[PDB]
């Protein structure tokens, strides 16, 4: 079946880093642009980052620009998000998805990141 599995979340103090991974299976990963989106209580769903099919073009929400980096491995069918200089406001459940607004199975079940003093 179509599966997207996020991992790499954790609890970390502000200023710290994390790297999220998303293992894709059950479809041709290379045929899809990929997205990181995040949801946190009271803030709804907000887009974080996107990458085209081969990684030659990437985009970032304004709030994470210069701090986060999206990348993909089309051999391993894996999506990544390296996060630096984490803030409180980055606390959220992070999902990877084939679209900004995709729903399961085309969005994963998420990985929690909690940035707390
Ligand atoms: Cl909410």
């Amino acid at each position: 079946q179509v599966q997207l599995q996020e991992s790499g979340g954790g609890l970390v103090q502000p200023g710290g880093s994390l790297t999220l991974s998303c293992a894709a299976s059950g479809f041709t990963f290379s045929s899809y642009s990929m997205y990181w989106v995040r949801q946190a209580p009271g803030k709804g769903l907000e887009w974080v980052s996107s990458i085209n099919r081969v990684g030659s073009n990437t985009d970032y929400a304004d709030s994470v620009k210069g701090r986060f980096t999206i990348s993909r491995d089309n051999a391993k069918n894996t999506l990544y998000l390296q996060m630096n200089s984490l803030k409180s406001e980055d606390t959220a459940l992070y999902y990877c998805a084939v679209g900004m607004y995709a729903a399961p199975p085309w969005r994963g079940q998420g990985t929690q990141v909690t940035v707390s003093s």
